[PDB]
């Protein structure tokens, strides 16, 4: 399942998220994962995770192995699909009033040349990026600097609503159908391929450098 955290640090600007459930470590051996610094929202940092929904866990937020931690928490996660959580003085599940959903996903363009299009329906009303209020071939986007190959688009909504997107080149190549499922404020998607052969990652795949 895909699991979310947010936290205010109270704790500096190095803080971990520590998850264990009967010796388990789905975040990794003490202090477990780095948690990033929230885009838009000083002061608060964030981890993502797939985890066995298969039980709860127990959760410890950490200043990274620095000598300081919070008490556990329980995640009362079995048999959930999705959970997104908020620590601002105690455990949320919440979402602050405003803050938006920014979808982010990448796209591998390989042999479509260098202008690349994102495509998009089915969001809601207030979405806001490329391809919103725009027919085919939606909205052309930018590469990405730091990534060789790969294009970006960011689709932000006040609500969290699924929707679906196409890569494309206006000239013939596209991507299969991507259907995009909002499991967090912050959801973050990978995308190879084009038509027969469209492959979606919810982790960074090896082509990503
Ligand atoms: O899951 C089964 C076990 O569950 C319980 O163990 C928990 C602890 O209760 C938690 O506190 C935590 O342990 C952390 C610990 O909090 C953290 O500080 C760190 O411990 C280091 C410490 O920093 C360092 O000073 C030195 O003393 O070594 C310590 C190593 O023990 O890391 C600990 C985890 O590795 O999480 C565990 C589960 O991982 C319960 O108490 C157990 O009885 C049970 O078997
Ligand atoms: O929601 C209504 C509509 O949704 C779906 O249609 C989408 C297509 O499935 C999807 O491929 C895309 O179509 C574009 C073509 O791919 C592209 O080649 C070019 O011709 O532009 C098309 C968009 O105008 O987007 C549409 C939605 O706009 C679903 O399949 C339909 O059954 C349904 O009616």
């Amino acid at each position: 399942m895909d699991l979310t955290i947010n936290y205010k640090s109270t704790l500096g600007d190095d803080v971990a998220a520590y998850i264990y459930k009967e010796t388990n470590k789905p975040a990794g051996e003490w202090p477990g994962k780095t948690m990033t610094a929230t885009a838009g929202h000083e002061g608060w940092y964030t981890m993502h995770l797939t985890l066995d929904n298969s039980t709860d866990y127990s959760l410890i937020l950490n200043d990274d192995g620095h000598g300081n931690q919070l008490k556990d928490v329980t995640l009362s996660t079995k048999g959930k699909a999705e959970a997104e959580y908020w620590f601002d003085g105690s455990l949320s599940e919440t979402k602050p009033a405003d803050w938006k959903y920014v979808t982010t996903i990448h796209y591998l363009a390989s042999g479509m040349g260098s202008t690349i299009y994102n495509y998009m329906w089915g969001a809601d009303a207030s979405a806001t990026g490329a391809g919103v209020g725009k027919e085919w071939p939606g909205g052309q986007i930018s590469a990405n600097a730091d990534h060789l190959g790969w294009y970006d688009v960011v689709y932000t909504q006040d609500v969290k609503q699924n929707f679906s997107c196409i890569f494309n080149n206006n000239n013939g190549t596209q991507t299969d159908n991507i259907d995009v499922s909002v499991t967090s404020t912050s959801t973050e998607l990978w995308v190879t391929g084009t038509k027969g052969d469209t492959t979606v990652y919810k982790t960074a795949p090896d082509s990503w450098e």
